[PDB]
C-alpha cells in the first residue's frame, strides 16, 4: 500500500514548480500534510480491510486525496480555528455543558429564516447543541420526512436556499450553539441523479446501487434480512417499472447505496466535505448498521460497515477536524456500542437507556434500566452517549434478550406487554401512543406518540408531568450529551391531523411530528399550567447540569437502592440520584444509607436530605444529592 509522503509528493503535481514551491510553504498545507502523516495510515487500513486488491482503490484513494487538499485549502478560516479546538479537546462531547436539542425547521418554525429568529429561545433554554432534520431536496410528497435524498447539497425549497443555510449555521456558532445535521449516507431518494443515472445503464454509475434481474437473489437475501417497514413491502428489495429489483432497506422509494463498489465511498466521502465545510459539527450517520451486505448474513453491523465508516472518520480527521460522528444505531446492546469509538463515531444514541426509561415507566421496576446503567454506560475514552427520551422516530423495545432472560424475563412476552401498554390497550395504562409496524409473521411493533402523550398528559394525568422530569432528569445526569426532542419542554401532545393525510396517514411516527404548538410556548413561564411546569422543571434541571462540576463526564457507578421502584447512581462520587417510577410513595431505608453523610444538598428541591434516616420520595419524585 502507498503511504503519506508519497501521496502527497502526487496531490502536489497539478502545480506547476512555481504554485508548487508554494503551496510547500503554505500553514493549510503544512496542517494537511501533518494530519496526512497522522491519520492516513487509517484511511490505508481501513479502506484495504474492505475493498483489498481492488484495481479502483489506488485510483479511488488518490481521487479522494487530491479532493480532500483542495477542500480543506477551501475551508474558511474560523473553520480551520475549530478543527485545531476540536483536535486538543476531544471530549468536549463529554462536557456537562453540553445540552442538546432537535426539531424539524418546517414544523418548529416554518423555514429556514424563521428557525434563525428561533435561535433567541434556544439561547434561553441554554441549548448548546442543535440538531436539524433532514434540510436537503426530497421526493414531493412522500419522502419519509426528508430520509429519502434525492440530493446532499439542494436545500429543500420550501426551507429556503443554501445561502440561508450557511446563515443559521453562522448564527448558530455566533450563539454558542454547533449544529447538527444528518448524513443520511446508506441510501438515496429514487429520484437523486445517481439512482436515475444508475438504473438508466449510465456507465459513470454503474454499480451504485443493488439492482436485480429477478427474485432469485432477492430470495435469497430475504431469508435472513431483518423487515425495518413491513407495512411498505416485505424483505429488504422493491420491484421497479421495468421489472428488476433493487434494494431497499426503507421505503421504496429510498434506493440503499452499494459501498460494495470504491467509488461509491469516494462520492459519499465528497458529499461528506461538502457538509463539513458549510460549518456543521456533527453529523448523525444515518443507518450505519447497513452500509454492507453479504449472501447469508442479517447485513447489519457487519465488519465492513465498521470499516467504511472509520474510513470516514479518518478522512475528517484529515480534511475537517472538527466533524464529529454520532452514530444512529437502533439495533442489539452489543452491536450499538461497536459504533462508538474517538476512530469510528464519537458519540452515538443511546437507545438501550431511552427504550429502558418507557419500559420502567410501565412496569415500575428499576430492573431492567439498572442492569443496563451497570453493565452497558461506561464507553471508551473520548467517547459519549446522546441520551435521549424521544425523537422524530417510533421507539423500538431493543433491550437485550439475553440480558432480560438473566433477570428472567421473556423478551418476546414482554414486548408484547409494552406494546400493548403504550398504545393504551391494557387495563390501567396512561399512555396514548398509536402502533407502528407491527408485523403479523414476527409479533414484533414498535411505538409512535409525543412523550406527554406516552405519560398520559392527552388526559391530564396528574403524574404526566412529573413523569416527563423523571425521565429527562435521567438522561440529562446520567453521563453524556442529553438531546431533547423540542417541543416535549411544554409538553407538546400528538398531532391530530396526520392520520387523515394521505401522505402520512401509513406512517404513524407523524403523530409523534407535531408543530410548534403557540399557546403552550406561551404558557412556559407560567407554574400553574403543565407547559410551565415542564419548561421550568426541565430548565432547572438544565440550569443545574450546566453549571456543576459532579454531573461532568459520562461514566456512572450505580448505587443499590434495594427498593426495586427506585433507580439509583453515582456521579463522579460526588453526585448521587435517586429516581422513584412507582405512582406511589417509595422509600429508602436509612439502613441503606449508612455510609452516606448523614446530610447532603438536593440539587432539584433544593432542600437539605437527612440520609441517617429512612428517605421516602413521593410519586415520581428525583433528588440530585451532593454527597461530595
Ligand atoms: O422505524 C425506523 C427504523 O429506521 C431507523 C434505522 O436506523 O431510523 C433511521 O432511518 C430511517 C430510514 O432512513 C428513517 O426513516 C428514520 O427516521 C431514521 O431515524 C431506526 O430508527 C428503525 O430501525
Amino acid at each position: 500500500s502507498p503511504n503519506s509522503q508519497y501521496l502527497k509528493t502526487r496531490i502536489l503535481d497539478i502545480y506547476t514548480p512555481e504554485q508548487r514551491a508554494g503551496i510547500e510553504k503554505s500553514e493549510d498545507w503544512r496542517q494537511f500534510s501533518r494530519r496526512m502523516d497522522t491519520h492516513f495510515p487509517k484511511l490505508m487500513n481501513e479502506l484495504d480491510s474492505v475493498y483489498g486488491n481492488n484495481e479502483a482503490l489506488l485510483p479511488m484513494l488518490e481521487m479522494l486525496l487530491a479532493q480532500a487538499w483542495q477542500s480543506y485549502s477551501q475551508r474558511n478560516s474560523s473553520l480551520k480555528d475549530i478543527d485545531i479546538a476540536r483536535e486538543n479537546n476531544p471530549d468536549w462531547i463529554l462536557s456537562n455543558k453540553q445540552v442538546g436539542g432537535v426539531c424539524y425547521v418546517d414544523l418548529f418554525a416554518g423555514d429556514l429564516k424563521g428557525l434563525k429568529d428561533k435561535i433567541p429561545y434556544f439561547q434561553e433554554l441554554g441549548l448548546t447543541y442543535l440538531y436539524l432534520m433532514p434540510l436537503f431536496k426530497c421526493p414531493e410528497g412522500k419522502s419519509d420526512g426528508g430520509y429519502a435524498v434525492s440530493s446532499y447539497r439542494d436545500v429543500n425549497p420550501a426551507l429556503g436556499t443554501i445561502g440561508d443555510l450557511r446563515e443559521v449555521i453562522a448564527a448558530l456558532h455566533e450563539a454558542g450553539i454547533s449544529a447538527v445535521v444528518d448524513f443520511i449516507f446508506n441510501h438515496t431518494s429514487n429520484e437523486h441523479e445517481w439512482a436515475q443515472r444508475c438504473a438508466a445503464g449510465d456507465p459513470l454509475f454503474d454499480n451504485f446501487y443493488y439492482i436485480f434481474p429477478d427474485r432469485r437473489m432477492p430470495d435469497q437475501y430475504d431469508r435472513t434480512l431483518r423487515e425495518i417497514f413491513p407495512d411498505q413491502h416485505p424483505g429488504g428489495f422493491s420491484q421497479l417499472e421495468d421489472g428488476r429489483w433493487v434494494w431497499t432497506t426503507f421505503n421504496s422509494f429510498q434506493w440503499d447505496l452499494n459501498y460494495s463498489n470504491p467509488w461509491v465511498f469516494r462520492a459519499m466521502a465528497g458529499e461528506m466535505l461538502f457538509l463539513a465545510n458549510l460549518g456543521v459539527d456533527i453529523l448523525r450517520m444515518d443507518a450505519v448498521a447497513f452500509i454492507w451486505k453479504q449472501m447469508g448474513t442479517s447485513c447489519e453491523n457487519l465488519p465492513q460497515a465498521h470499516a467504511l465508516i472509520r474510513a470516514f472518520n479518518a478522512v475528517m480527521r484529515i480534511a475537517a477536524p472538527a466533524v464529529f460522528f454520532k452514530s444512529q444505531a437502533i439495533v442489539h446492546p452489543d452491536q450499538v456500542v461497536q459504533y462508538i469509538g474517538q476512530d469510528e463515531c464519537q458519540i452515538g444514541y443511546n437507545p438501550l437507556q431511552m427504550a429502558l426509561l418507557w419500559n420502567t415507566l410501565a412496569t415500575r421496576e428499576v430492573n431492567l434500566l439498572h442492569q443496563a446503567l451497570t453493565y452497558r454506560h461506561n464507553l471508551p475514552e473520548h467517547t459519549a452517549w446522546v441520551n435521549y427520551v424521544r425523537s422524530h422516530d417510533d421507539i423500538g423495545w431493543t433491550f437485550a434478550d439475553e440480558d432480560a432472560a438473566y433477570l428472567g424475563i421473556s423478551g418476546y412476552d414482554h414486548r408484547q406487554f409494552l406494546n400493548r401498554f403504550f398504545v393504551n390497550r391494557f387495563d390501567g395504562s396512561f399512555a396514548r401512543g398509536v402502533p407502528f409496524q407491527y408485523n403479523p409473521s414476527t409479533g414484533d411493533c414498535r411505538v409512535s406518540g409525543t412523550a406527554a402523550a406516552l405519560v398520559g398528559l392527552a388526559q391530564d394525568d396528574p403524574h404526566a408531568v412529573d413523569r416527563i422530569k423523571l425521565l429527562y432528569s435521567i438522561a440529562l445526569s446520567t453521563g453524556g450529551l442529553p438531546l431533547i426532542y423540542l417541543g416535549d419542554e411544554v409538553g407538546t401532545l400528538n398531532d391530530d391531523d396526520w392520520s387523515q393525510d394521505s401522505n402520512k396517514s401509513d406512517d404513524s411516527r407523524w403523530a409523534h411530528r407535531p408543530r410548534y404548538n403557540e399557546a403552550l410556548y406561551a404558557q412556559r413561564n407560567d407554574p400553574s399550567t403543565a407547559a410551565g411546569q415542564i419548561y421550568q422543571d426541565l430548565r432547572h434541571m438544565i440550569a443545574v447540569r450546566q453549571s456543576n462540576p459532579r454531573f461532568d463526564g459520562g461514566r456512572l457507578v450505580t448505587f443499590n437502592t434495594n427498593n426495586k421502584h427506585i433507580i439509583g447512581y453515582i456521579r463522579n462520587n460526588a453526585l448521587l440520584a435517586f429516581g422513584n417510577f412507582s405512582e406511589y410513595p417509595q422509600t429508602v431505608t436509612a439502613h441503606t444509607l449508612q455510609a452516606m453523610p448523614f446530610k447532603a444538598h438536593d440539587l432539584i428541591g433544593g432542600k437539605t436530605v437527612s440520609l441517617n434516616q429512612d428517605l421516602t420520595l413521593q410519586p415520581y419524585q428525583v433528588m440530585w444529592l451532593e454527597i461530595a
